[PDB]
Order: structure tokens, then C-alpha cells, then sequence
């Protein structure tokens, strides 16, 4: 089943720093993963001019929110283009990113974390408000995986034999922090959209769950 | 993977009768569904008065309608009881139901369909506005797995390394038919439970998908 990696020693460093800061302004976070979800949008669509045949597993291009209030989750979904299970195990935490000691060096420096999205890091402000993550992905190219991180000194990545299929896609599925529930209900959730993220080509769906009247 | 089982003759039949009949008022499948989602309920709630670590698994007790109208789909879950693969097998059609034969008679005798939950096979009533069904469940007593039909004379039952862990219980995954989308709305299906379902001891939830203004 389920392999075990080391995050590059830096981004150990980094996740520990964010996940152990007091900030103001972790609302961020939302902004940092629907930007993600906007650059992977971007990307398949961009794919497809030259070969319309990548559209086909998952004809919609969408961004869609899913509060899990009974489960303390968030799930950030998109048909973007994905991740095979090697760009998983590279690209999130096995080799050095070129902006991570440069952020953390800005941070004690007097920065504020918002700018951590223009270190091309802001992935990791997601640990602002959660303290685990799935990271589940389906590329075109490979089967669908999840990767897994409690911002420990490691990350596992596993044959996905147990959610749902994406057509294509990611899924971020952040386990939040008791003190940050409010991530959870929709008035919150709207308002963080509203504020920080006005300017995305792509639906944002919310996923809204009442008990019948 | 997938195991392939006959069903009994007059299921078969009685399928087809349904999924060919001109009937005006198909929104009783609603009711039905609900109402063995209550059965369902009832069942593991009692289970537990004797044996409480059974609700373990999954402590809600819920009903949760989830229209898909992107897939022509809409599910109906609970968080009962479940059925094992020997139970998909044996109770979903591989042996003779006690009552199809004498709701056929009344059938072609004048008799509403309504009328098919008081004959014990109002499972089958569904056919009315599916033309493929997934039942995917998961007892505590076993892995989950996946009914599927068509109302040919076959069903098929396979391990389910597809889709989300049910914690405890049982998705009715209806593909609706193209005359039928009427059951992918809020309004519609509000009403359908408004008239029909007044009397259930548990909540039942309607999931919504609404793009953000
Ligand atoms: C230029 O692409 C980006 C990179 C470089 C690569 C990891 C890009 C990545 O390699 C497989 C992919 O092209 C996809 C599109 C990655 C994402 C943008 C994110 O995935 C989502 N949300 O689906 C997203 O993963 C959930 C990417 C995480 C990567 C990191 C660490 C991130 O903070 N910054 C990056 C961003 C925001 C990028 O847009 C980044 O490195
Ligand atoms: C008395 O239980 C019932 C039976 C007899 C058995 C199949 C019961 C069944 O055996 C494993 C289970 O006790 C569960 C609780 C079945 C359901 C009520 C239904 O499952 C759902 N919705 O979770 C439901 O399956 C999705 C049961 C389908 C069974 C048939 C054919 C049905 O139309 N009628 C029955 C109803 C409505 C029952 O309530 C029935 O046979």
C-alpha cells in the first residue's frame, strides 16, 4: 500500500514555523489554495489547446468548497490537471523549493505571512489553520494517490483505494484545528471569498449541506 | 473484482414491468427510499440498545438526498444498518420475494402503484425514474461493496475500491433516466418529502450545491 518520505529539511523547518505562528490573518489560507486551484485549472486548459482530448475525463472546469462539519474538514476540489505520483513525491517536500529560506528569512524579519504566495510556498499556509493534510490527485497520467502530512519530518503517499474517484484532479482535504472551526460555515467561508479572491476566471461552488425544513 | 448472480424470474419480470409502466405519480420512489432508509435506521438503532460499540463506526443517524446533476444522478444515504455481500446477494434479488407475484396480480387487476411498499418489494419502485442502480454499503460486519443492475436479468456485486468509505450504511446510487431530471431540484425534491414523508424519526438532509454570487 502506503510509502514513507522525508520533507526536504527546510520545508520541515518552514511547516513547523507556520503551524507554531500566532498571526492575525490566517484566512489566508483560502486564498493560497484557490489560487492553487486557479494555476491547475490553468494548466489543463492550457494542455488541451494543442490536445482537447485532456478534457474528456472531466469535461467541467470548476472550484468547489465542501465543509465536513462532522468530521472537523475542509475540502478544496478542482478539475485541474493533477499530479501523477511521482510530481507528489517531488514537488511536495522530497526536494529543496527555491523560496523557503528566502520566506522564512522575510518572516523574522518582520513580513507578513500573506506574502508567503510570492515565495511560490504558499501551499504550506494551509498548516495556519490545519494539522493534517490529504493531499488526493488524479493526473490524466496515473492512478489517483494521496499524500499525506501531519508537518512532521514526513510524508506518505498511497495507492488511493478509498474515496471517491475524480474524473481529474486535486483534492485538498485540511483536517482543521479546534481553534479554527470557523473555516467550517458559510457565511465565513463567503466572506473570505468576497475579500481575497474576486478576480478567478473559474465557478467557485460551495457545498452546502440543510436538514429538511 | 466482480462476481456476476441471476435474478429470480419474477423480479426480473416485475422490473421490467416497472421501469415500462406510463404511471402519473413516480414520485412515490421518493417515499420508498426514504422509508427503507428509516427501516434501515431503526434496525442498528435497536441493535445497539444491547450492543452500543455497534454505532461506533458511525455515531450520526442520518438520512442525506445528494443530487449530482452533472452526472444525471441522485443518491440517497442513511447511516443504518448496511448489509453484507451475502445479504446484497440473497435479499437483492437471487431469491423469490414473497411478495412480487401478488403485487403483479394487483397491478393488472387496477391497483395503484403506490401500493407496492405494502407488498414488501417497494426497493424495486425506484426502476420508475432509474435505468441503472448502484447500492453501495457497508455493514459493520463486512467490507463495502456494490449492487449494480439495469433490470436486465443479471445483477453483479464487486468489492468497492471506488468509492468514499461509507463509516456505516448504504448509498442508493440512482442513474436517472432523461424524462426524469425533475429529481435533481431542490424545490422538487423538498416537495416530494413535504408530502410524503412527514412522519420519519430521523433527520434528513438535502445537499446542495450552490456557485458562489
Ligand atoms: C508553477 O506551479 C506552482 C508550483 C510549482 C509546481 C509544484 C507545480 C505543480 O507540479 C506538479 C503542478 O503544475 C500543479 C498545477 C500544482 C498546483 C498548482 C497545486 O495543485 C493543485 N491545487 O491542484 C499545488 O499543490 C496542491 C502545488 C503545490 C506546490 C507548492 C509547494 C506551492 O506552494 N507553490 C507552487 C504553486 C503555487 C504553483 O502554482 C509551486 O510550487
Ligand atoms: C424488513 O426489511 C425489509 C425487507 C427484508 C430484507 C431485504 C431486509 C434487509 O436484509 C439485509 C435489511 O434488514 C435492510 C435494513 C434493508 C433495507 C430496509 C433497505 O436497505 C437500506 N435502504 O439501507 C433495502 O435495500 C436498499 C431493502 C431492499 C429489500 C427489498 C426488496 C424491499 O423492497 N423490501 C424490504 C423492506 C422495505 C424492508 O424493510 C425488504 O425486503
Amino acid at each position: 500500500a502506503s510509502e514513507t518520505f522525508e520533507f526536504q529539511a527546510e520545508i520541515t523547518q518552514l511547516m513547523s514555523l507556520i503551524i507554531n505562528t500566532v498571526y492575525s490573518n490566517k484566512e489566508i489560507f483560502l486564498r493560497e489554495l484557490i489560487s492553487n486551484a486557479s494555476d491547475a485549472l490553468d494548466k489543463i486548459r492550457y494542455k488541451s489547446l494543442s490536445d482537447p482530448k485532456q478534457l474528456e475525463t472531466e469535461p467541467d472546469l470548476f472550484i468547489r468548497i465542501t465543509p465536513k462539519p462532522e468530521q472537523k474538514v475542509l475540502e478544496i476540489r478542482d478539475s485541474g490537471i493533477g499530479m501523477t505520483k511521482a510530481e507528489l513525491i517531488n514537488n511536495l517536500g522530497t526536494i529543496a523549493k527555491s523560496g523557503t529560506k528566502a520566506f522564512m528569512e522575510a518572516l523574522s524579519a518582520g513580513a507578513d505571512v500573506s506574502m508567503i504566495g510570492q515565495f511560490g510556498v504558499g501551499f504550506y499556509s494551509l498548516f495556519l489553520v490545519a494539522d493534517r493534510v490529504q493531499v488526493i490527485s488524479k493526473s490524466n497520467d496515473d492512478e489517483q494517490y494521496i499524500w499525506e502530512s501531519n508537518a512532521g519530518g514526513s510524508f506518505t503517499v498511497t495507492l488511493d483505494e478509498v474515496n471517491e474517484r475524480i474524473g481529474r484532479g486535486t483534492i485538498l482535504r485540511l483536517f482543521l484545528k479546534d481553534d479554527q472551526l470557523e473555516y467550517l460555515e458559510e457565511k465565513r467561508i463567503k466572506e473570505v471569498i468576497k475579500r481575497h479572491s474576486e478576480f478567478v476566471a473559474y465557478p467557485i461552488q460551495l457545498v452546502v449541506t440543510k436538514e429538511v425544513e
